């Protein structure tokens, strides 16, 4: 059963607007300068990069807890997502995704094992498996 | 193919933390919604995914309409309302669900349905999640 559901209205594509129905997310969008736009507002790739970095970091927190070896706080987890858009060779586009994951205060080996476990848990990682090959680098700070 | 555009976003502290693009343009705080034991202060990964996919899909609808060469449209004649949910799967795990309501102004119902079916082949979010999330879509004209 559905634990949480949300609606967002988008009008006018990549030059237009988004507004969540509850008003909490309300943003103008622009084409980036690389595509000839002004780049003075966000875009689908940035919104996706943000959703996935946040969800993945959250799931890393949950996996590190319950493994029950380390006593970590929220901000000991940073995820830097790189999301790109490319033509797919079949008249459409694909995303590319890279994640740099930085965990504070745990060993390199444990951090890598935690990130591997998290990739099986995170809803977004499971949403793209078999279509996008996500690449990941793990850092320990 | 070479990448047409790439962007970076740093997220700290999971669903109760923050996001910020490396160019400063997108910078937001996040909160668990009340349904998941939070305040709802602020946006969240499902709302951000919903927004990106509704906007990308609307843009592809525009592109497909224009490449089919029949209709005169402006950008704001396309609207996408996405519903994104998070459900329990498997063994205490979680999955995403997506429904799209697509509304095209000024075109016929059968043409709008053909356009929306073609845009699912173009939009990179649809291509990204195919076979993992079973997207449902309803098409309206007005
Ligand atoms: O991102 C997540 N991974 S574990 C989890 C549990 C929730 F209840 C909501 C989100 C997440
Ligand atoms: O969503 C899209 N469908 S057509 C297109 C062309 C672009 F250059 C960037 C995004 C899109």
């Amino acid at each position: 059963s559905t634990l949480y559901s949300t609606q967002v209205k988008a009008v006018g594509g990549r030059s237009g607007t988004i507004r969540s129905e509850d008003g909490i997310l309300e943003l103008k969008l622009a084409l980036p300068k690389e595509l000839g736009g002004k780049g003075d507002a966000t875009n689908p790739e940035q919104l996706f990069a943000a959703g996935y970095a946040a969800c993945f970091g959250n799931a890393v927190i949950h996996v590190t807890r319950s493994n029950k070896e380390y006593k970590i706080r929220d901000n000991d987890v940073e995820v830097l997502s790189t999301v790109g858009i490319v033509a797919n060779g079949n008249g459409g586009f694909a995303l590319t995704v890279h994640l740099d994951v930085t965990l504070s205060g745990i060993s390199q080996a444990d951090a890598e094992k935690i990130v591997e476990q998290t990739h099986q848990v995170c809803p977004y990682s499971n949403a793209i498996r078999g279509n996008i090959q996500v690449s990941t680098t793990v850092y320990t700070k």
